[PDB]
């Protein structure tokens, strides 16, 4: 209605298969209430991406929707594994080369800031030679700083 934007999530086929949700039920439902173009694609690397088009409004019910569904899980009482030691929270989002550059900025200035404050830490992807064409960040740290990363990230992109 106002804006409209784009966002990659890149995570694990078991983590991601969590937020997918059993019988993909819940990620029709995610869909329907987001509102924005959401797909799935490959990954050799994470093995689940799901590919996110849509209004600013659409995106912002659909991340929170994705979110809330980690958070229900976690605190569901896991009646497998063996402990996870991993308190905080890492997702791995997908972007360009020009986004990764710019976002670092000068120095890093920028991209240090922003972590330095968000409290989470960001992570790049490498590069072994000019192969590479999209890197993938990742950042870690608790549920409020990450959605504080990704809002401060957002509003910066389109103010640039």
């Amino acid at each position: 209605k106002n804006v409209t934007l784009t966002i990659r999530l890149l995570m694990h086929g078991k983590e991601v298969g969590s937020i997918i949700g059993k019988k993909g039920e819940s990620v029709k439902k995610m869909r329907e209430e987001s509102g924005a173009r959401i797909n799935i694609s490959e990954g050799n690397c994470p093995e689940r991406i799901i590919t996110l088009a849509g209004p600013t409004n659409a995106i912002f019910k659909a991340f929170a929707m994705i979110i809330d569904k980690l958070e229900e899980d976690i605190s569901s009482s896991m009646t497998n594994s063996t402990a996870a030691s991993r308190p905080p929270v890492t997702l791995r989002l997908v972007v360009p080369a020009s986004q990764c550059g710019s976002l670092i900025g000068k120095g890093g200035c920028k991209i240090k800031e922003i972590r330095e404050s968000t409290g989470a830490q960001v992570q790049v992807a490498g590069d072994m030679l000019p192969n590479s064409t999209e890197r993938a960040i990742t950042i870690a740290g608790i549920p409020q700083s990450i959605i504080e990363c990704v809002k401060q990230i957002c509003v910066v992109m389109l103010e640039t």
